[PDB]
């Protein structure tokens, strides 16, 4: 296991967003050309074991632990009826107090807020990626494709990410091998060597959220200078085309920085190797 390893993301210019938005309300459009300097991105979502090293070192108490609850999906026992605020749900107890991470050490850490993520990444000598860095990395060196690997969901009849199969929220068939999370090194890597950049856990980025973007060309953009919610990307094991088509690199959603949930984690980035 080298689950804190990073890969070099090459310098480049890419098209962020899309002129064929699938969820117009989320500000997927307009497409815009963005220049990104070379940097390093974690290959994997941060896992339970890796977060535990952080907590062992620092004693850090996550925001969910201090608040005393976090959001859990009903099917595995609010923004929607299937999200329940569960007392005692947190990163060590992902479905509530009588759940554990002991059997899933290599799964992504969950119930981590934006502040928790920044704390971890900074402890590790890293940072959160910007939304543009994240999306560039997700796209894996391909231009204007839906997914890290291309435009087909199951290329060559193979599952390439951990999302939902079946009728959401009543039945998850586990066709792709995982009803909940998968290990952080599951599924194929994209062209840059990243795993589970779409699906598995959602991923925090550093940007404040807006839906108003210019078509102007930009360099290492950081998002708007103010806001109330931070941007998350990539979708999760819960997503399905029928209700939340957000396992595309262009997709985007938001939460207040003190929010946490059972389908939301993160990975770090860095300008240089730590
Ligand atoms: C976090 O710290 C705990 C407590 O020290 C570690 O668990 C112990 O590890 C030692 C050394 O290998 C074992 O001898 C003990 O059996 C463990 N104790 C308990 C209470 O489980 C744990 O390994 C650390 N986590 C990480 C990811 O490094
Ligand atoms: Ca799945
Ligand atoms: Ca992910």
């Amino acid at each position: 296991l080298a689950h804190s390893k990073m890969v070099p993301i090459p310098a480049g210019v890419f098209t962020m967003g899309t002129d064929d938005p699938q969820i117009k309300q989320d500000g997927e459009a307009p497409a815009r050309r963005v220049t990104i300097d070379a940097f390093y991105m974690d290959a994997y979502e941060v896992s339970n074991t890796e977060f535990e090293k952080f907590v062992n070192s620092t004693g850090y108490l996550t925001e969910a632990e201090k608040f005393g609850d976090s959001f859990v999906f009903e099917g595995m026992l609010a923004a929607a009826p299937w999200w329940l605020p569960v007392k005692g749900a947190n990163w060590r107890h992902p479905e509530g107090p009588d759940s554990t991470i002991l059997h899933r050490p290599d799964h992504p850490v969950l119930h981590v807020s934006w502040n928790d993520a920044v704390a971890y990444c900074t402890w590790a000598g890293k940072r959160l990626p910007t939304e543009a860095e994240w999306e560039y990395s997700c796209r894996g060196g391909l231009h204007n494709r839906l997914f890290p690997w291309g435009n087909k969901l199951q290329p060559k009849g193979q599952h390439y990410a951990n999302i939902w199969q079946g009728e959401f929220p009543v039945t998850n068939t586990g066709e792709d091998g995982f009803q909940g999370t998968a290990p952080v090194d599951a599924f194929p890597p994209n062209g840059y060597g990243l795993y589970n950049i779409v699906g598995n856990a959602w991923e925090w980025t550093s940007d404040w959220w807006t839906v108003h973007h210019s078509v102007e060309e930009t360099l290492n953009p950081k998002g708007p200078p103010s806001g109330k919610d931070r941007v998350k990307k990539g979708g999760s094991y819960m997503c399905h085309r029928s209700y939340s088509y957000r396992y595309r690199c262009a997709a985007r959603s938001q939460n207040t920085p003190d929010s946490s949930a059972s389908n939301l984690g993160f990975r770090c980035a860095a300008d240089r190797l730590p």
